[PDB]
């Protein structure tokens, strides 16, 4: 129950999942749109 691992960063997992987690870590509400907003995706690839 303590730690799920994840030694690797970058896009090791699904892009959508990665962007959603990034969104959540930054406080972007990606859930209600049922899709990831391109704006968040752009910001994602710009920050990360």
């Amino acid at each position: 129950m303590s730690g799920s691992g994840r030694g690797r960063g970058a896009i090791d997992r699904e892009q959508s999942a990665a962007i959603r987690e990034w969104a959540r870590r930054n406080g972007h509400n990606v859930s209600t749109r049922g899709r990831i907003p391109a704006d968040v995706i752009d910001a994602y690839h710009a920050a990360t």
